[PDB]
């Protein structure tokens, strides 16, 4: 009943409303030092947009993604799963990075400190974003722990920019693979439908050819790609066309919609995925929740293929 | 209708009754063939309240259909084939759930008993249920077409549950869950009851032609109550609703799935779950009345 | 009074005490379309015209937003804080909204001065709901045949006496309606106005930054010196209030009135004799939980209850 | 110690989770709180708009704002010194059935007061103020009633459930005194003829801070007080966040200046109700709401 | 275009002419390929109004796509092949109808005479019928390609009626409805009027190259202009417009349907009926952006490197 | 004039471009301008919400409301008659790098103050400000500070990109005198015991606008002044589009009148910051900036003669 939620409201009364006692994702216990917790997967917040090339506001992402989450509670077995993964997983919500505001730098050396104390204490991450570079510290913390991966990135952009500043949510895939941290030839960028590079490694299924293929086609090539590399799994959620996800900094129209999307995620259940984030909401510019709804059931998702092991 | 009793040919101006249809607040004993009721009520919502809005949105954004002489595709005017009256909404003393579920039923049941049919805009979707009681009466066991992202055949919930209906429906024998299909779903169902889920993920995938034909097989000949909660449409299309759940059908599937359901008998249906405060340049409340509007049209394709 | 005082206005012809449902004819009055031959002391028009605006467009949506909102008011039998209701005093009806071809100014120019001096010409008094100001115009045109030259009684941020611009322009009513003989600036005063304005015409101004500063009672006191003892004629621009109040409104200015002042104001004014009266420039697209409409429905319904006074 | 690493965070965004960044308490009864912050989650005894059941959430969410000050302005000590306030998150009822609510809200607040705990509570619409007021009345006795709305919600014959109606039951079950009550912002239909002392907001507005707080005090004398604030007496401009709203209302500055002159009063438990975020703008009605909960920590702590 | 002359490779910063191009307020005698003109006019609107903040809408949100080298899926810049210039909005006495109908005629007429091409952006869609004045006059009778959720071949109306352009530019003789399709149409059209209708519901059940097969047949060989009203695409992803209709196009297919029509002899273009006030977070005002941007990138296509 | 064929644009909707539809002049310093308005969009420094980045485009848009003013009430002359204003549009800087943002605003303003320009500059967060009083105090000598405010910003354990913190590194660096600088609208935690003199939000509500302007003049007396506006001053009620929200603030008519008043000082440069568009609703924030930004030329012009 702990680490389920009966234990996370007023008198520890199991809360059945999709609105009241919203406090950690869908309502998991919170616990501020995890790192000595009986935790199997631990949820940060990283409430930065300072490295945000279009909208600000990704900072607010965390707290959005949590507040929407209690319309997911109630699922016993979340849809169309024949198991709860809370009686799988021991998930907590840690809350969110403490960092000076204005400080790119210390956000980037606490957060990889944070990661690389978990990851050496048995711990396993869902992280919430913020702007796209929280990805590459969090990259530097797992390569350290599990070795170079194979990169599942969920996007409407490459992020393989090589003439940015350091602090740029556009060159974390040109940084990575730099650093050794992702291996381009075993990595995928699903949904890309801005300017790219062709000739690195990566493998690019843009958005008109995933829009028009079967989910099960796009799965296939991907557990190909990816062959048996410890897999980090990224979704930026300007990946969803703007319809369905209004809520980013850097809209891109022509993308997937949630129903595309949530299958892709659902069909990567037999790969070895190490670590994995959901980032770029900026709640600043969603209408009625339903970006922050789309992170909150991706990320429910991607705990839920965790536990289909 | 408008001032002076003038054609108006905006798409804006006179949003008074749904579709600028005449208001009868006294319908029972009128020329009427189909009766437009709104249940101001979200009492027994389990997430975001506002559904008492619902009716005045769906009537305000139907000025958009108005000028439309044969709605888009039929080739007649249902308007010339029907008598539709706008009848008002329910009075209720607001916060007491019990009178608005006995007055909305008492409705329906002197409604029926004049030979009227019901077009119904809710309020969330426990209006239903005193709609499936009065209908029962007069129509006896229905069939029951369901488009929602939720089944709502929860058994553990309070009186005015809004996640109860098709629970306590088939206990009262007002539906038969054999004959019944649910479309839409993607959220946690029971498998083991007898209604068919074809849930969202599968509709999505799968022809409308083929959905429309199982429909068919399903509810057989039974006289249908097709009740259409609004959160069954995507988020992205339909933001404007209490319990919004991703991977749902568009408005294009939506309205291709209502309008292919015109052969079935349908003696009843509703329109339920538009939340304005939640809207979003009306895109819930237009969905929700075009979808009405397809209705009227199923029926006066007959 | 039941009819007029909206008991058969609702399903069953059950009074509703909610703020809420049965949203039809404004505060719950019954719809009559045909309104010429009608029981009816007062009116209730929309005008569903914003072609005429310099700014944002949308006001075509204010008498339905106006009409939606007013349910938080009805629930009032005698709205606060008068002692009386003036539903059992006057027998008012919507009429609805003015049929005209979008896109067609003219259209809506002509049949909105036949509708007004038809009413007129019937024994009826209106409260026309905009709509951009422009059709204030028209209105003044049918008051003006009728009661003959009137004072006018403004509340806006803008006096709308520009001698240029095409004729379906809402900043020139009052350079127009004054050479058309309609109203006389000498007595007639502008209020809340905070943009440029032409001081040496016949127009009383008193500004917002002036306005804010001073007490209702003073202010009161000199609108009743302008007027002197002529017919009134009340237009009310809720680009007046503040956009902190009024956000809904093609062109708002800072450093306006509070609601509180605008409401107190109106109250202040039941002594005069006001023919005829509207509120106008309500844009329901840039308004904020309908707060603009709900300022509009208050103002609107606290001139109904200075007539029901009387 | 509540966030990430127990790390002071000094943004205005991070580690929105308790009021304030207050320790959350979910078995507050045997704690060592003075004061007990508790969410109801409540909106179906509404007459106007619905969607005060995410006023609580909204009003912690915003509260980010106000943690920052160690000293809250204009004040010149911290109330995290004096008093140790807990939020224990929002009450556990069936969606559904408002009988269910009345009940474990008054068992909730009875349990608290007989434990020594005072109580901060956020709704949900106002109805939430009657079954805190039963549990009050038992505990404080016959209490005064200082009462910031738009309304007076004095009616008679509303349905059991009614958010209009708890100040006729109240003192109907002699849970507070209408002779030394006041009702703070009035601009709505109001029974004159009742023991209430009405100061509408059309005198509020025009009369002094000082002359309207010294009046208040007269009225009071020296009963216990419950504080109760329905946001919808600020003007929709300042809170636009609400189910009823009525134009021509206080100012932010104004309301916070007549609670900040209460401090010298006995008030023995408040609450603030019908924000409803659904109707919000900019979290500015959350943040006035929020503003005007912490100012009435700071009149507890000042004592 | 920016302060200095730096380069903003931001999203955001230097917002004046659509995608930062210079601007030019007197095009006539300049070295532009492609002019892009504003018409700030929603007076014919029958729906909501609004659209007269389009243009700017447009411009504003087009920083999102300046970023980009080779606009996605292209293998070229448009801007290394077509000189690009924003003069501005359209300035008529607003109240005033005819006034913006001839001033924008009058205008069109010095661009094309000069030896211009004109992008436009709406607007209320009556803004095209001036604009079809001018191009039938230096083009002669052209093909119509209208993206659309309406027909907008009403006979009556008022003169200036945003649902009357082509009942009157068939009968002045501007377009020939016979080499005409109108794509997305679900609303009540006239079957019998030598206009080939593809509607909405057979368009999303189709394949994309299937339409553009059909389309190229339809056209032939005569002079298209490309008329995109916003309202086409579902309100799912254009809710800022005056008359939204459910069951329209995703953006993705919008955008396709476009790219498929690089090898069409296309004369002139406009993208109308944003309304900025009814937008939510820009992404109606995106779309535009977008589909403006891929116009271009179809004349800079056809054209050579 | 800056409008499609230079017409006389009397509508409050089109050719939205340079703030008050003043021209665009990207290489200002060699210019004829007096005045010079310049974009920040930064936001990178704030410890609330972000969107500052964003608020110069939208003052520049919402600022058609005031340009068909003549003589902009209530005065009685034009301040564009007097001044000559131009908008070099946004300072470039890469988006992430504050360091840059600093060096290149600061390198910006000293080489417009010594060709002889004065600055009017849109934020952005208030940090901004920081780098503008380094490039003033340069050319002006240490100067007297009126500075509008919810917050003092004078925060001494801050990050170095920190916008609660430039009026602690400002007096250190000897840009400001606090003995002759005023902070009015304060309604947050402030240290007392420093130079500067505080009139809080509760008492300039309470107090005649007369008797504060009074305070100020005397406060200042003859030092160069340099007139820094964070929007937030004002209640939310006027300004919800603002990063850091403070209920109990100043209205707009109190906050114009006490900025009016200020026209009888030497202001040798000024600023508007934290309009977060993002949160502002129907651009009342945005109007309340950009008027106060015309009333701030207009005390200059007033000031000329
Ligand atoms: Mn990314
Ligand atoms: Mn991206
Ligand atoms: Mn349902
Ligand atoms: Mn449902
Ligand atoms: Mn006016
Ligand atoms: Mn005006
Ligand atoms: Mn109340
Ligand atoms: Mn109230
Ligand atoms: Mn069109
Ligand atoms: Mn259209
Ligand atoms: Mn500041
Ligand atoms: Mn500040």
């Amino acid at each position: 009943l702990y680490f389920q939620g009966h234990m996370s409201t007023l008198g520890h009364q199991y809360d059945n409303s999709l609105v009241s006692n919203a406090f950690g994702f869908l309502r998991l216990p919170m616990n501020f030092q995890p790192y000595d917790s009986d935790a199997d997967w631990v949820i940060t917040g990283v409430p930065f947009d300072m490295a945000t090339s279009g909208r600000a506001g990704g900072r607010h992402g965390p707290a959005a993604i949590r507040q929407v989450s209690t319309n997911l509670a109630w699922e016993h077995n979340r849809f169309p799963w024949n198991f709860d993964m809370r009686e799988r997983l021991n998930v907590v919500d840690c809350g969110d990075l403490v960092y000076a505001f204005g400080d790119a730098r210390e956000m980037s050396e606490k957060l990889q400190a944070h990661a690389e104390k978990l990851l050496a204490a048995g711990k396993r991450m869902l992280s919430f974003g913020g702007d796209h570079f929280v990805t590459l510290p969090l990259l530097r913390a797992h390569a350290k722990h599990f070795g170079k991966m194979a990169l599942v990135h969920f996007d409407a952009h490459t992020d393989t920019y090589a003439n940015g500043c350091e602090f740029d949510h556009g060159t974390m895939f040109y940084t990575a693979p730099k650093e050794g941290l992702i291996d381009p030839n075993h990595s995928v960028q699903i949904g890309i439908r801005t300017e790219f590079d062709k000739d690195n490694g990566f493998t690019v299924l843009d958005a008109c050819q995933v829009n028009d293929r079967s989910v099960d086609d796009v799965i296939a090539q991907v557990k190909q790609i990816v062959g048996d590399m410890p897999v980090y799994l990224t979704f930026d959620i300007d990946c969803l066309d703007p319809a369905f996800a209004p809520g980013t900094g850097t809209p891109v129209i022509g993308g997937l919609t949630s129903d595309r999307a949530i299958k892709l995620v659902r069909g990567l259940k037999d790969l070895n995925i190490v670590g994995m984030d959901v980032v770029e909401v900026a709640p600043a510019y969603d209408q009625s929740e339903i970006t922050a709804l789309a992170a909150a059931t991706l990320a429910l998702e991607m705990l839920y293929i965790q536990a289909a092991k």
